[PDB]
């Protein structure tokens, strides 16, 4: 029944897992942003249509794949998937892949995942869109870093990477 890919969850989340307000990120955190490109470089992007209409153009040096129940949705240099199992069909042979959100993705994704990059931002911001709970029993933190606050980066946030022990 087995996937080869590595699937990664790639997320900043605050204080009270929120990543999103009025379809949008609550937050503007250049440096983090550079740490994600930096990290998920190479590597398939798989995104909610929500999330991927508020980006508005595909991440370039990547695989973008759009999920969606639209059997009609096509966009330029994008690839479509309607189901888990279509984007394990799209990425068969590679080596890890970024669920990159939003919350529905992460949702459905969230059975299948082996290895957790979030950000913590250390503040609570207003929102609507929250990280799911999950259970790290049997999960460990293998890196963690301070992020940068200076005047472009105005919050206190962490870079985390937890792997799962299966
Ligand atoms: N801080 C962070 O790290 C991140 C924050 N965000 C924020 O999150 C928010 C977006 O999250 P959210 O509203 O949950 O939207 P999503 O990105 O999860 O997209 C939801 C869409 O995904 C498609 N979809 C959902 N479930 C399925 C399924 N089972 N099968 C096929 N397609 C499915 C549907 O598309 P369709 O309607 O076309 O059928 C649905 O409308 C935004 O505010 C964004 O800015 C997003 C990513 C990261
Ligand atoms: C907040 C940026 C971010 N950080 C982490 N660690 N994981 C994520 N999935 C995201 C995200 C996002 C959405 C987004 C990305 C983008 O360029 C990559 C531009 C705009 C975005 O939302 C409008």
């Amino acid at each position: 029944h087995h996937h080869h890919m590595r699937v990664s969850f790639m997320v900043a989340m605050d204080e009270n897992r929120v990543i999103g307000k009025d379809n949008n990120l609550p937050w503007r955190l250049p440096s983090e942003l550079q740490y994600v490109k930096k990290t998920t470089m190479g590597h398939p992007l798989i995104m909610g249509r929500k999330n991927y209409e508020a980006i508005g153009r595909p991440l370039p040096g990547r695989r973008n794949i759009i999920v969606t129940r639209n059997e009609g949705y096509h966009v330029e240099g994008c690839e479509v998937a309607h189901s888990v199992e279509e984007v394990f069909e799209l990425c068969k042979n590679e080596e890890e892949i970024f669920i990159f959100g939003g919350a529905q993705i992460y949702d459905l994704f969230l059975p299948y995942v082996d290895k957790l990059y979030i950000t913590k931002i250390h503040h609570a911001f207003e929102g609507d869109t929250f990280f799911p709970e999950m259970d790290m029993t049997n999960w460990k933190e293998v890196f963690v870093e301070k992020g940068l606050t200076d005047e472009k980066n105005p919050y206190t946030y962490y870079y985390h990477v937890y792997e799962k022990q299966q």
